[PDB]
């Protein structure tokens, strides 16, 4: 029950004890592994509060101190009275950083302690939310020198007063379904693009139209806001060898900022907590550009390369995939917009695993997500055994708002 | 209890009932997933239900469940167990067992082929020389002048664990590896330990970069003996690239016949510790892992140099670019020499169709995503976007310790 993990490229073996602190469940059993499945009250709240506070006061070397006990007492009192409780600023910041630390699917976690936390808990309106989000975006973008950030809106109370950002990312391109049958723009967003238009948005019906924010404060109907264009940094995608590449018409945004997840700290639920870092190249070039149910540009790019697309065994798809990802990295780098290639990021993650095993006793990690979608085994994480388990505080998935919202 | 998996590229949803038949354990708990851990003397006591479960499966597949033939067989095995503490499989049962072991192999992407398996019954074998003869015929049959045929050769089952048959080679055909005094390795670094054993056992090593290893064969618990596969039986392929003529000069070749010989076949509780099986290669097995793993031949550097790529920063993706050409060259060379092979696109597409079929005719298809997804270009193959359920069915192929670690030396 003190588990070992082996790197089969380097024979390095790490011992994991951290997993015994795990509370939440995996979806696996001794009879069946679900490792590749995408999505598996007052009395409830105080153990959760206590556990979080216990680990917080341990992290600041004040375990079993007056200040510890006093706070445990104080929150315990407050839970009894208000049926909920509030996080001290210090606890908020700790919780946020540690949620990221504990994100078993994030390869970028070597950066986990350098997170900028924006406390938006005083927010009351969608316009307010828009202002906080604009400041987030401007701060994180930093004229291309990106900085990790999170903006935390008021915690859930009775589920009828939820703060939600309806967009899946703060910045995403619209998706429209043509009469001719195909799809213009990003097919991942067709349903949301509809709901935007279905709510008032006037679409340019272009291929790369930045979606409007759809913001929901205190459980009210969500409101549309347009992000100032000057705050949305975009990178024109060109190849460093192929001059025809610019003519493909491709660009992407610099800021990956996920906005549909739920942040859980000490049992408190933050349904609206958009957070952002910077991209790994493959996220755009492999997934966003070449996934079949996305921009799926593979065929057109290969045709420009004049490859033998007759037989699959020419690996033309593979060739094109590489070149596309070469371009993406090259474009960002050229415009001094922060980006990391999958070799650099996976090497960082191994060093980070080392650090976490050494200073924390382990690092929960989901091999199925950590290994990049291209060139898997020539990255170090492929040969790295990983233990997946769920630590708290955490980022969790939550239902799409339109399925839930009582209009 | 029913269970659903979803393809996120196609939104196809499948329902698994087959996982209910699963007996063996996964390594996982509700509190931990061991899904990426590589590897997570049996008495009459526990053997009969294992026999009964197998025979129940067997007679179901032949639509004779509860027939007199079924019951008599059950009776027959029962008595034979308590009388002799083990039992023998019929030919039909052995063939069924082998095919289903492959069908149940959740880490194998090539199972669309599972029903076309040539089973060679080598249970009458008694000596290493007899093992060598059987293995020779396997290789010739399977190789078929390049038109590869799946085959498995099954040697006598374990009895008291003190008389095991084992093939000490991990594969029937593999290249030697030699550690040099300067710390570099000549040949295949994956086979250095086993090469050393062979040398110690009296093998005279040519000491080149592609020396086919001798067979080291153990019959009936005896010390293993060395044998050289006749070269004319070992089909090899010079690796060249269709556009890069300097590629031939890298000096690479590979053997055509992937034949794994270190695994254990379990059927109805019986253990077959020597059961070499072979198919044909998926290109990436050679082009990605065998050539480009840092701990293998590791040719990325030389290939990248020869292509004149910007090798100064990794963000140039010179590694990725070289990987692709190398895998192109492997496919090109094999197809040119009419030696059976399959690229990762074809094989993954076939697996999805197989898997879908298995869900409909069988109620499930256990699959290990970590192993099924190819080691390059993962997300542009359709298995990447496919949710999979991993669980263990019998008959099965199992890992077993390396024999040099467990063997009692007679002298
Ligand atoms: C700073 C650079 C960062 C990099 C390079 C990075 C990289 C990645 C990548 C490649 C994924 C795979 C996601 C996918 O394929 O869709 C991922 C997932 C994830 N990241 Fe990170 N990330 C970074 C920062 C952050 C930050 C600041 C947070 C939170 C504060 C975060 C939280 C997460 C979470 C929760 C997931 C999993 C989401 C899910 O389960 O769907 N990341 N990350
Ligand atoms: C006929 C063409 C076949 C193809 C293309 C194929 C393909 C593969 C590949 C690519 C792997 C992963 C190999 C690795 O990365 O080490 C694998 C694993 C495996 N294959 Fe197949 N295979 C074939 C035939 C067979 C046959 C005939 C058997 C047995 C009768 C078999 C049983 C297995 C087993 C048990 C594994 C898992 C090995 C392990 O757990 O370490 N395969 N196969
Ligand atoms: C579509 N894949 C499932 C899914 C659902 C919800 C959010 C998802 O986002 C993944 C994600 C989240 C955060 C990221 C951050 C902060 C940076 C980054 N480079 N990539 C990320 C990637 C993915
Ligand atoms: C050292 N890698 C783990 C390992 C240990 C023992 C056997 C292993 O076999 C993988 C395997 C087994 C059978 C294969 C067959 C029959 C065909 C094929 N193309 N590849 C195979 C690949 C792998
Ligand atoms: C750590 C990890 O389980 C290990 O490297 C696995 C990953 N997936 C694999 N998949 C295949 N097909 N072959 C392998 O050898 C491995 N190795
Ligand atoms: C079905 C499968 O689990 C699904 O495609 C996963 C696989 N691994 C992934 N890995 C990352 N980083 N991102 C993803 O969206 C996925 N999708
Ligand atoms: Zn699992």
């Amino acid at each position: 029950r003190f588990l070992k993990v082996k790197n089969w490229e380097t024979d390095v073996v790490l011992t994991d004890t951290l997993h015994l602190k795990s509370t939440l469940e995996t979806g696996c059993t001794e009879h069946i592994c679900m490792g590749s499945i995408m999505l598996p009250t007052k009395d409830q709240l105080f153990p959760l509060a206590k556990e979080f506070l216990d680990q917080y006061y341990s992290s600041i070397k004040r375990f079993g101190s007056k200040a510890h006990m006093d706070r445990l007492e104080e929150v315990n009192k407050e839970i009894e009275s208000t049926s909920t409780y509030q996080l001290k600023d210090t606890e908020l910041i700790y919780g946020a950083k540690h949620a990221w630390r504990n994100a078993s699917r994030c390869v970028g976690r070597i950066q986990w302690s350098k997170l900028q936390v924006f406390d938006a808990r005083d927010c009351t309106t969608a316009h307010g939310m828009f202002n906080y989000i604009c400041n987030h975006v401007k701060y994180a973008t930093n004229k291309g020198n990106l900085r990790s950030a999170i903006t935390i809106f008021p915690q859930r109370t009775d589920g009828k007063h939820d703060f939600r950002v309806w967009n899946s990312q703060l910045i995403r391109y619209a998706g429209y379904k043509q009469p001719d049958g195909s799809t213009l723009g990003d097919p991942a967003n067709v349903q949301f693009t509809e709901i935007c238009i279905q709510q008032g948005w006037k679409a340019p019906r272009g291929r790369f139209d930045v979606l409007p924010l759809l913001l929901q404060a205190n459980g009210n109907d969500p409101e549309l806001f347009q992000i100032p264009p000057e705050l949305v940094l975009e990178v024109p995608i060109r190849h460093p060898k192929f001059d025809w590449f610019k003519d493909l018409g491709l660009k992407w945004y610099g800021l990956p900022a996920v906005s549909n997840m739920l942040l859980e700290i000490g049992g408190l639920e933050f349904s609206a907590c958009p957070f952002s870092g910077w991209y790994m190249g493959t996220e755009i070039g492999v997934r966003d550009y070449c996934d079949n149910s996305r921009y799926n540009i593979l065929e057109e790019v290969a045709k420009k390369m004049d490859l033998d697309m007759r037989k699959t065994s020419s690996l033309w798809k593979d060739q094109a995939l590489v070149e596309i990802n070469i371009a993406v990295l090259y474009s960002f780098q050229s415009d001094k917009v922060t980006i990391v290639d999958h070799h650099s990021a996976t090497e960082s993650f191994i060093k980070h695993m080392e650090n976490e095993y050494r200073c924390r006793g382990g690092c929960p990690a989901d091999w199925v997500w950590i290994v990049p979608p291209m060139s898997g085994s020539i990255t170090p994480v492929f040969h790295q055994e990983m233990l997946n388990y769920r630590l708290t505080p955490s980022f969790e998935y939550q239902p799409d708002p339109w399925n839930t919202h009582v209009w």
